[PDB]
């Protein structure tokens, strides 16, 4: 589908189409400390995908509260993206269970299929502005999830560290006929100032998730919260 449900914040349009370069796609932001969102293409935005590997932030969640995740462990598995890991997450999670955290989390199109890698190329989408509102919800509001969960997945997530900021990610890649097709980068970095939710999109040109997580990484730059 199409996230259709109307943004009330005032938010910041941006034109990073030049750092795309060649690529199609979108870029949102949310700054906690503003409470402002900012968004490159909002039409590509609002436009529903498959999350691929994205998704892994969500089954990490449901293994932890569920306690099949306990005490390759959840910090290599993330890092390495590694699927048969999480692919056995869901298997041993009820479906009801699933579909009622995704309602709850408001997660796309909600759309579990044969609740079998429902989320790699599949019946699963949500589009590139959700998927912000969503991490940032969950992280932030959602009061379910406990914070040691949280706080073990944020580890899991963490890519860089330094006295300047701190960078937590996931990437995902879809493939079709034997070459991207989709192309994700989701987290969320802090700063000594603020903390900002974002995910970059990749629809065409050359949509992977490393050329999803390069462009986060010039967008965040450019726009000086790596400052
Ligand atoms: C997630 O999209 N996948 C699992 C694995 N990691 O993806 S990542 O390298 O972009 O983070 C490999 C690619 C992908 C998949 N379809 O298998």
């Amino acid at each position: 589908y199409n996230y259709k449900k109307p943004l009330h914040n005032d938010y910041q349009i941006l034109d990073k189409s030049k750092i795309f370069g060649s690529n199609s796609g979108s870029f949102v932001m949310y700054s906690m400390k503003k409470d402002k969102y900012y968004i490159y293409n909002e039409k590509e935005s609002r436009k529903r995908y498959s999350p691929n590997s994205t998704y892994k932030i969500y089954l990490a969640m449901f293994g932890l509260d569920r306690h099949i995740i306990n005490d390759q462990d959840l910090n290599t598995a993330m890092q390495n993206s590694v699927n048969w890991y999480f692919e056995r997450i869901s298997d041993q999670i009820p479906k009801n269970y699933t579909a009622t955290q995704l309602k709850q989390l408001n997660y796309g199109n909600k759309n579990l299929g044969s609740y079998k890698s429902y989320w790699m190329e599949d019946s699963l989408k949500i589009s590139n502005l959700e998927q912000v509102i969503v991490f940032k919800n969950m992280m932030e509001q959602n009061n379910h999830f406990s914070k040691k969960a949280k706080n073990q997945l944020s580890s899991s997530l963490l890519i860089k560290k330094n006295e300047k900021y701190e960078l937590y990610g996931k990437t995902g890649t879809g493939i079709v006929n034997g070459k991207y097709n989709n192309g994700w980068f989701v987290g969320y970095v802090i700063t000594n100032h603020d903390k900002y939710y974002f995910a970059t999109h990749l629809s065409d040109g050359k949509p992977s998730g490393k050329n999803a997580e390069l462009i986060s990484e010039k967008i965040l730059k450019e726009m000086g919260v790596l400052n």
